């Protein structure tokens, strides 16, 4: 059973080997698509991130300095990769390292020491114990003051204008030379050297004078003198000891200048990172016209963008507010306090107005500071002051301390300057810059407002004025100073570009990621919603309760674990079966074209005739379908692993799984294959049912509702969803390497169910035969000619088909057919009517395929190929031309040749001669003639003359039983004349049978020879007009004893005969009436097509409905507003509470109220948030989880794991492989810690855990747990919060700081002015703006959009439930906080108008699909009118085709009116895009109806030449879609040259006609949307729907479409019968007929001649039926008929008749029922007119000749007048023609069967090369050159009564054109032709113009 399947695969594979284009599109299409998609991979490489950890933000209840470092420091959120110590349990601050923090730390140290210092006033009492007792030690360089008892030379000596010594007579040249050096050498050591170098040049006058000054000894020996000074100066030296230690030890402004001074002094000074590198070291660690110019430069400077977006809502902006009741004014007072804790900088200029000269002179002329300069340097102060100063710290020096202390001027310029004269203008510059910068921060930013609509309007104006922070709408009650109602809302309205967009509360489609893009998506805490949240919350609390601050609240993000993003891998492998489907859309289309292609030409059924069963067919297509698909799948595997697309899953099972899906897409291709009846309708419709085979997967990716066995329920029915789900299994087990067994199971069971649908859909759409019974004998040509019984085709088709018993007939066997159901079926071939061509295999391979397919192949059929080649007759031309379509004419010779190939036991052929006349009996009767000697060959037929040429026997079934049997001689002498005897013996008159053992006057002398011949030789004389068929009554032999009767006329007396023997020899208003007649016909085909195509009305309306119902769902984009609450507000989660630093200060008080009866959130003795619905179910006692046996693993984690790390590792992301998250090996952060389910959450009390590594690891394992299951999982928790205590390691608390400002203020000129009062009080509040007694810290997750605000509301809620004194519950306090953004501006409403416009461009492309899909209906009815029926037929009758195209076009408008109106009712019954208004209706509707007016002309010149039916539907839908999407890009100009192309689109669509409705439709809805919103809140412009902007271009062009209609009809305007031209005169009485083969163009010149161009193109031009000048007379009255059956494909029979009469007669009243005198005349009114439409079979040609009958022509034409008219309608329809031309109409004729035409004709017609000039009757043409077949293959009347007296057996004589006849019986026909023959030649003048003696019965001209 192999080689029939090997050759059968030779058929299937050879079908593709002989094409070489569908194989290359086939195997090259997935190459192209998968390489393009693999390019879309290799454009986007994988994106990797380390394990991101995040800094903590700060919030202004913490302190003003930590959060302004929170703004300047970390805008970027920089992913530190290692936990920044804010993410530790205890330590929070993150900014020890900030040197700005050490500055105000030093402010606290200097103030808190100056609270406890007595130094300068003890210096004052040193001075007063020097002012009173010592009484003079005011001592400068020049002179010495001393007023005492002169303990050590108490005197004076003046370095003055002259040398004066006030102890004796000084008396000086040397005077000014002495004191000029003396004030120069006025030093501690140069007092002695001045008198020394002087005393070298002076005398012992400088010995007593120097003797007093040595006893003076420069203010150090004098300090020894009194004892009361000594203790007081000891307190001086100790006081300057500790002040020296502190004032050096502060160290900060020293290092501040020693970082800022390098950058802006050096020569190049160019920018780098180094400016904000060094500034980033200043504020953090290692890891008005000048105002406006400055803010422009700060937006200009790079690496300062995001901090400018963040600082702009701090320093410029302005905030506002609602109802101002004085209690609520306390709220605004206290938020104003939290801003004016930054306001210590306005007064700072106020110091340098006031304190500056006091300092400048105190450091110049205070004698107290002179003593500080005195004791600052001495030898006793070297040991003492450098003992305490050397032990102070690593100080500058005592000499350097002396340097920066007290000058008189500069000492030297070049050496080293580090001094206060430098420093005083250093700090003076500093306060200038800080003054002018901090004169740009409007810290008066509050504006109370009574009505919130003024707040929104003023809000809009201020927003356009560049400065707007939030606006806090309250819900305060009345102007009544009951403080707050115990439960406040508030409503922080901000604009859209800062507060997060409040439409969606989660990420949407969850991709992984940390979501920390700092500009795009951190948007609460640079735009600064949250800052309003914290400040305003702490304000409300401080009103309601009374406690002062005692909380900071930081913001830490939860860290995110080292992910990757491969969104192309993810959405690609999630959406695999689209681009897997595409290559097999092409493959499915090719294989389904194969199946129904050979179903069309009936190769399956003739293959079943060849003795096969359907198993081998369907299996063969299964295999050879499978192989190119399978190699495409293997090529996907090679492009799939090696192309870097899917690692981690082993490359074998992708090939196995694609092999399975290849199998099941094949069986779904057979399932969609067995239902179609035409080649290319299937070959384009199959891929679209492969889309709709696919789409429930895309329709099932989101809804999700089919989780359980509903996957099996929608998988047993559907194959590609079962592939998509298994590929979801690939995508889930894709990055780390329900189930796939479900996928292969539903695939395999889906295939088996598809095969049950294949068979169960297949069944739903010597050689005797004894069954009454006969015996088809040895034969050598049998025949069965019975049409009175309609089961003769069922007799042969039952004799060899799939029925051993009969079908409603005698169920019995013949020659034991069931006993040899493969043997006798393997013996006797057949040849069906449907010509088995195997359309493009090869000629010798058609012979080889039918031969080997029969059997005896490898040896015998090789030899039989040559003998088969001895039957056709073109061996090398079969080799050169092998394609069966390439041959022609003798195709039926290859049919019967293919049947008679091999060993033909009983070749039961049927109808072998339906072809060309000179090859019909020549070809088929030549092959049946020469191949006759083998065995019996039955042959049914329709034309009977070939059966008369056939030569063993005949049969005539009466009603299922043979009314005769025996050869044609036996029916001849028992009853041409046999063809007439196929009716008179077709009834039940008489039956005869002789079933014997099958085991020209010279014809008158031959007639008398037959008279003298029948006696000696027993013979029955029979001359059939050309050949003396000498029958004989002989049982055996005598073929040589009878040759003497042939010897009497042995001149070519050939025995062309057969067998016991038988010998043979050779010897107007009617215009508009036709207009409404055509419209009537269209009304008929419309109204009668119920099952007919209402799909062209249902389809556009329903796809408008799927567009609009798709449009009801989409997000509106204009609802950035909402009114949210801010609880946790998410569905299921659980938070966590870390009670860190458990030393029960106030944190115990906090957690004590965060987990008690008011609970975690916002309700208050009522369920206030609306879906929260309290539902307190959950115990009050801590209950952990059960643990598997790894707590010994935890005990041996107590070995070697402490809090430094405390899990194992994680399966970290790698360099060449990657992982989406990253897994733990064991249990990361391992024990499940304590639980407490309270209100829809179970807050897991971490306590002292390592919180960051817990969050990373346990987030990993809960995601990777619930991702294998793939519930497409959201997030597990959204925000926790540690509690805490930050240490009190700072100086003793805030009240002592304030008291230090108290007595610091009381000392040193206590003042109440504008400057020093406000500066000192503001410094007091600023310094109390840094203490954080505790601090909670919020750990939010950021993946929820609204977490950051929300837990902040939860915590500030908790502080409110904490601090209250002893109320009767903390239950009904509490605070919510509604985010609610602000109405949009011009630009934002405009931009969302643009987006909503694009979302409606979707509706443009779908309604342009539907009204793109209407006109193809009108096209395909025009193809059904152009295909050989009534374009030509109705164009024959004089119509002037302007009215024809205007008829069809006016209808197509009128039929366009209905479904477009239905679409108008669709989205006017909907409420989108068109409404009640007068700018919605007209520009829609007139555009639609006028849009049908637009398209419907332009489809007609696309429908002249489209030479294939019922596919312009498809391809015009395609090209019209490409016009639409060309529209979509043609105004996607938003993603003056742009106005040159996009405003050139109006001139581009000025001649373009189908884009205009789309894009002008989008101008319509853009205009109504834009004016809707914009006059919806603002001023008015003109509503311009019907204006010249959008719509008038559409009305201009598409109302210009009538020019395209003129292009259509103008495109069509370019497109008896006496033929005696440049002589065949067809007169008005004859019956002509075209029977010639020497010419070919007479038929094209006939349909041309019956048509417009009456003469032949490229030939003689003359007057033969001229139809040009007097048109609609000659060629238009003359009825014709095409070669096919012009049948009005589904119109009606009766209305086809009466309509065809109505369009031409102008007899409309009598043309109402002229079809009774025509349809009743044609004999087709019962079974042809009531059963209206496709009246089957032979009645169609009767209706065609009927449609040419009613014309009433002057000359008729009927070519191919019969093709299935075997029973009666050949000579009966020919009898109707005989009535036509016999009534005086002079018909024409053309036939592929010269017998039945030649019997009825009267004159032949044939053209050699010029005109026809063929004028001959049948007996004359036979007399010169049956006889009609032999001649067609090789190259007054009263004397009938005289013969009726001569021939005494006077029979009848049917008339003729010129001729007569004689039907006398052959009883004694001796003298019947003897005396009439010798008299026929004797009295041939009686037959003068007849001029013939032409030849039981006879006929004679
Ligand atoms: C909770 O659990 C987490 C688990 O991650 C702990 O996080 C650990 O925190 C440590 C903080 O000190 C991290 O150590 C850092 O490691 C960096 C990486 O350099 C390593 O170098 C060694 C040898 O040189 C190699 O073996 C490693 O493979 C790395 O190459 C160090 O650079 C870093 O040192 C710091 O650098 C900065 C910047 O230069 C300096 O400013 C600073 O002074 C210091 O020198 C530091 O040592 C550790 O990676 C991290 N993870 C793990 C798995 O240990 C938390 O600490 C736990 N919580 C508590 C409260 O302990
Ligand atoms: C901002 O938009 C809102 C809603 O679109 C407007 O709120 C309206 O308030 C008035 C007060 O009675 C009523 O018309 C409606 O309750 C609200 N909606 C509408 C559509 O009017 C608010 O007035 C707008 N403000 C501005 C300045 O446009
Ligand atoms: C600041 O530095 C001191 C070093 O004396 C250290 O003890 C303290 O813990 C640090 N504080 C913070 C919040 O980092
Ligand atoms: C300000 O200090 C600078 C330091 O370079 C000095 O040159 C200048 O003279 C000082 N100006 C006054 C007015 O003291
Ligand atoms: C608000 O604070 C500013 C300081 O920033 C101050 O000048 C102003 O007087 C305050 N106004 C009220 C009403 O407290
Ligand atoms: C709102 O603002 C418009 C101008 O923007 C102004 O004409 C109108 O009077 C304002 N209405 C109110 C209630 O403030």
């Amino acid at each position: 059973c192999w080689p029939q399947l090997r050759l059968l695969l030779w058929k299937n594979l050879t079908f593709r080997r002989r094409q070489t284009c569908q194989l290359l599109l086939e195997v090259a299409w997935p190459l192209f698509i998968f390489l393009i998609l693999i390019s879309v991979r290799l454009s986007y490489p994988p994106y990797e991130q380390h394990e991101c950890h995040f800094p903590n933000k700060a919030m202004p209840s913490a302190g003003t300095l930590p959060w302004v470092q929170g703004i300047i420091c970390n805008a970027n959120n920089p992913c530190f990769r290692y936990p920044t110590p804010g993410e530790a349990p205890g330590v929070v601050g993150n900014f020890n390292k900030s040197i700005v923090a050490r500055l105000f730390s030093d402010a606290r140290r200097l103030l808190l020491y100056s609270q406890k210092d007595t130094s300068m006033k003890d210096m004052r009492k040193v001075l007063r114990t020097l002012q009173q007792i010592k009484k003079s030690s005011s001592n400068l360089k020049l002179q010495d003051f001393l007023v005492d008892n002169e303990t050590f030379s108490g005197f004076l000596y003046h370095n003055l204008s002259l040398p004066k010594s006030t102890v004796d007579k000084m008396l000086r040249s040397k005077s000014e030379e002495m004191i000029q050096l003396g004030d120069q050498e006025v030093s501690e050591l140069c007092g002695l050297p001045r008198e020394k170098l002087a005393a070298a040049e002076r005398v012992l006058r400088s010995n007593m004078d120097i003797l007093k000054p040595i006893l003076r000894t420069l203010n150090s020996t004098s300090p020894f003198p009194s004892k009361e000074l000594a203790e007081a100066t000891k307190t001086l030296l100790h006081s300057l000891g500790t002040l020296a230690q502190e004032l050096f030890s502060m160290r900060s402004w020293s290092d501040m200048r020693q970082e800022v001074m390098f950058l802006t002094n050096v020569n190049s000074s160019s920018s780098s990172t180094q400016i904000y590198q060094a500034v980033s070291r200043i504020v953090c660690g290692h890891p008005t016209p000048y105002c406006n110019d400055l803010m422009k430069n700060l937006e200009s400077s790079p690496l300062s963008r995001i901090i400018w977006k963040a600082l702009k809502p701090l320093l410029v902006g302005k905030i506002l507010y609602t109802p101002d009741t004085p209690a609520t004014r306390q709220v605004m007072a206290e938020v104003n306090k939290t801003f004016q804790e930054l306001a210590v900088f306005h007064d700072l200029e106020g110091m340098w107005e006031e304190l500056s000269p006091k300092i400048w002179t105190f450091m110049e002329n205070s004698q107290e500071m002179d003593l500080v300069r005195m004791l600052l340097d001495s030898r006793d102060n070297d040991h003492f002051w450098e003992q305490q100063l050397d032990g102070l710290d690593w100080t500058a020096q005592d000499i350097v301390a002396f340097l920066a202390k007290h000058p008189e001027d500069v000492q030297s310029s070049n050496g080293s300057v580090y001094t206060w004269r430098e420093a005083f203008n250093e700090t003076n510059q500093a306060i200038r810059t800080i003054s002018r910068f901090m004169e740009c921060v409007n810290l008066n930013k509050l504006e109370p407002i009574a009505t919130e609509v003024w707040l929104i309007n003023k809000s809009m104006e201020l927003l356009d004025e560049r400065k707007f922070w939030a606006g806090i709408v309250f819900t305060g009650i009345t102007p009544g100073s009951i403080e707050l109602p115990h439960h406040v809302k508030y409503k922080i309205r901000m604009d859209i570009d800062n507060v997060e967009r409040t439409n969606k509360i989660k990420d949407g489609y969850w991709d992984p990621g940390p979501r920390a893009d700092p500009f795009e998506d951190m948007r609460y805490v640079w735009g600064g919603f949250a800052y309003l949240q914290d400040v305003v919350e702490q304000a409300i609390i401080r009103v309601l309760t009374g406690t002062e601050k005692k909380t900071g609240v930081y913001m830490q993000q939860m860290p995110y674990p080292c992910y990757v993003d491969d969104i192309f891998l993810r959405v690609m492998s999630r959406s695999m079966p689209l681009f897997m489907t595409l290559a097999w859309i092409y493959s499915v289309a090719v294989i389904i074209k194969g199946i129904v292609y050979e179903k069309e030409a009936r190769l399956k059924e003739t293959m079943r005739i060849m003795g096969l069963d359907n198993s081998i067919l369907w299996f063969s297509w299964f295999i050879s379908s499978l192989i190119p698909l399978l190699v495409s799948a293997g090529l996907l595997v090679v492009i799939l692993k090696l192309g870097n697309l899917l690692p981690y899953s082993d490359p074998s099972v992708v090939f196995v799984f694609l092999s399975v899906f290849a199998v099941v897409t094949i069986l779904q291709c057979f399932l969609i294959s067995t239902l179609f009846s035409r080649a290319n309708l299937a070959a384009a419709c199959g891929g679209i049912i492969y889309f709709t085979l696919y789409l429930p997967y895309v329709l099932c990716v989101a809804w999700q509702d089919y989780v359980g066995f509903t996957l099996k329920i929608f998988a047993s029915l559907l194959s590609p969803v079962a592939f998509g789900f298994g590929c979801e299994y690939f995508a889930l087990f894709e990055e780390q390497g329900f189930n796939l067994t479900t996928s292969v199971s539903m695939m395999l069971f889906d295939t088996f169910l598809y095969g049950v649908m294949t068979w169960y859909i297949e069944a739903v759409f010597n050689l005797v035969k004894v069954y009454r019974a006969l015996n088809f004998y040895e034969g050598q040509i049998t025949s069965f000619l019975g049409h009175n019984g309609a089961g003769k085709t069922t007799t042969m088709s039952i004799l060899t088909g799939l029925f051993p018993p009969t079908s409603g007939t005698a169920y019995i066997l013949g020659k034991d057919i069931r006993s040899e159901m493969s043997t006798i079926r393997q013996n006797l071939g057949v040849c069906p009517q449907h010509n088995v061509l195997f359309d493009m295999l090869t000629v010798e391979e058609h012979i080889w395929f039918y031969a080997r397919l029969k059997g005896l192949s490898e040896k015998h059929v090789k030899a039989e190929m040559e003998q088969m080649a001895l039957d056709v007759g073109l061996p090398s031309s079969k080799l050169k031309s092998k394609t069966s379509q390439l041959s022609g004419g003798m195709q039926r010779k290859l049919s019967v040749a293919l049947a008679f190939v091999g060993g033909s036991k009983v070749v039961i052929l049927d109808e072998p001669t339906a072809g060309v006349d000179p090859y019909s009996r020549r070809g088929i009767w030549e092959l049946l003639l020469k191949y006759r000697q083998g065995r019996t060959i039955i042959l049914s037929t329709h034309h009977m003359d070939e059966a008369d040429v056939l030569g063993d026997r005949i049969a005539i079934i009466s009603h299922g039983k043979l009314c005769c049997v025996g050869s044609s001689l036996f029916l001849k002498n028992q009853l041409l004349t046999l063809v007439k005897k196929d009716v008179e013996s077709s009834l039940s008159s008489c039956r005869n049978s002789s079933s014997t053992v099958s085991y020209d006057a010279g014809l008158g002398s031959d007639h008398e020879s037959d008279t003298l011949t029948i006696d000696v030789s027993a013979i029955s004389n029979l001359i059939r007009k050309h050949v003396s068929e000498a029958r004989l009554v002989e049982d055996i032999g005598h073929e040589l004893t009878y040759v003497l009767p042939y010897e009497a006329a042995k001149e070519g007396a050939f025995v062309e005969l057969f067998h016991d023997l038988g010998i043979s020899s050779y010897g107007w208003k009617l215009t508009q009436q036709q207009f409404v007649a055509l419209l009537w016909k269209r009304l008929l085909i419309a109204r009668r097509s119920r099952k007919g195509f209402f799909a062209q009305i249902v389809l556009p309306a329903v796809f408008v409905c799927i567009a609009l119902v798709f449009s009801l769902i989409v997000p509106p984009f204009g609802k950035y507003p909402s009114l949210e609450l801010q609880p946790w507000m998410y569905n299921e989660q659980y938070t966590f509470v870390s009670n860190d630093a458990p030393e029960d200060t106030g944190t115990l008080e906090l957690l004590n109220a965060l987990t008690k009866d008011p609970g975690f959130g916002t309700r208050c003795m009522e369920g206030n948030p609306i879906p929260d619905t309290p539902c307190q179910a959950g115990e009050e006692e801590w209950t952990t989880a059960p643990v598997p046996q790894t707590i010994m693993d935890l005990f041996q984690n107590g070995n070697w794991t402490m809090q430094n790390p405390s899990p194992a590792c994680q399966c970290s992301s790698d360099k060449i492989k990657k992982m989406l998250p990253v897994c733990p090996p064991g249990a990361g952060g391992l024990p499940p810690p304590q639980r407490k389910q309270n209100t829809a959450d179970i807050l897991q009390d971490l306590t002292g855990r390592n919180i960051s590594d817990y969050l990373v690891k346990t987030y990993v394992q809960i995601i990777a747990k619930s991702l294998k299951n793939k519930i497409w999982v959201n997030e597990f928790r959204y925000g926790g919060f540690s509690l805490g205590v930050s240490n009190t390691q700072a100086l003793p608390p805030s009240q002592e700081v304030n008291d230090a400002i108290k007595q610091m203020k009381k000392h040193l000129k206590l003042a109440k002015d504008s400057s020093a009062d406000r500066f000192l009080n503001s410094l007091g509040r600023f310094m109390t703006g840094l203490d954080t007694k505790n601090n909670v810290k919020v750990w939010f997750n950021n993946k929820g959009w609204h977490a950051i605000s929300s837990f902040l509301n939860v915590i500030n809620n908790a502080i409110l439930r904490a601090n209250l004194q002893k109320g009767e519950n903390p239950s009904h306090y509490g605070i919510t906080a509604f985010n609610h953004p602000l109405n949009l501006t011009k630009q934002q409403l405009s931009e969302v108008a643009l987006m909503t416009t694009s979302v409606d461009v979707l509706v443009s492309i779908c309604v342009i699909f539907a009204m793109s899909f209407v006109p193809a209906s009108f096209v395909v009815f025009l193809i059904q009118e152009r295909v050989s029926k009534a374009k030509h037929l109705q164009f024959i009758s004089g119509v002037k085709p302007v009215i024809y195209w205007l008829s069809n076009f006016v209808w197509d408008m009128c039929n366009y009116v209905v479904p477009a109106t239905l679409v108008i009712i669709i989205f006017i019954c909907f409420q989108q895009k068109s409404y009640v208004s007068s700018t919605n209706l007209p520009v829609l509707a007139l555009l639609l109806l006028l849009y049908g007016w637009s398209i419907t002309p332009l489809m007609y010149p696309a429908s002249f030449v489209f030479k294939i039916p019922s596919t312009a539907y498809v391809v015009l839908t395609s090209v019209n879609l490409f016009i639409g999407i060309n529209g979509s890009v043609a105004t996607f100009v938003l993603e003056l040259n742009n106005i040159n192309d996009i405003l050139k689109s109006v001139f581009l669509i000025f001649p373009h006609f189908c884009l205009g409705r789309g894009l002008i439709d989008m101008v319509k809805n853009q205009a109504m949307a834009d004016a809707l919103e914009r006059f919806g809140e603002n001023r008015f412009v003109s509503p311009l729907s019907w204006d010249l902007v959008g719509r008038n271009l559409f009305a201009m062009a598409v109302e210009g479409v009538v020019f395209f209609l003129i292009t259509v009809l103008i495109q069509y305007r370019f497109f008896e019968l006496t033929k005696i031209y440049r002589c065949v005169g067809i007169p008005p009485g004859e019956c002509f007929g075209l029977l010639g083969v020497n010419g070919a163009g007479k038929s094209s010149t006939f349909k041309m001649l019956t048509g417009d161009t009456t003469v032949t193109r490229g030939d003689a031009f003359l007057n033969k039926n001229s139809i040009l000048s007097n048109i609609h007379e000659v060629h238009q009255n003359m009825g014709y008929c095409p070669q096919f059956d012009a049948i009005t494909e589904l119109l009606t029979g009766r209305e086809h008749v009466e309509f065809f009469a109505l369009l031409r007669g102008v007899p409309e009243k009598e043309v109402g029922k002229v079809g009774e005198w025509a349809i009743r005349k044609l004999g087709l009114v019962k079974y042809g007119e009531k059963y209206a439409g496709n009246y089957s079979g032979g009645n169609k040609r009767k209706l065609s000749t009927a449609m040419a009958l009613i014309g009433g022509p002057p000359v008729v034409f009927l070519d191919e007048p019969t093709t299935g008219m075997d029973p009666k309608a050949r000579r009966f329809l020919w009898n109707c023609a005989l009535s036509v031309v016999k009534e005086g109409r002079s018909v024409v004729l053309t036939s592929h069967s010269m017998e039945e035409c030649e019997a009825l004709c009267t004159r032949m017609a044939i053209m050699v090369n010029g005109r026809f000039r063929c004028l001959g009757s049948v007996q004359h043409l036979k007399n010169r050159f049956i006889v009609v077949r032999i001649a067609g293959s090789n190259p007054f009347g009263l004397a009938f009564p005289g013969s009726v007296l001569k021939e005494k057996h006077r029979n009848m004589l049917q008339y003729q054109l010129p001729s007569s006849l004689s039907s006398l019986a052959r009883i004694f026909s001796i003298l019947s032709q003897s005396k009439k023959r010798l008299h026929i030649e004797d009295y041939s003048v009686s037959q003068t113009t007849l001029d013939q003696v032409f030849v039981h019965l006879k006929d004679l001209s």
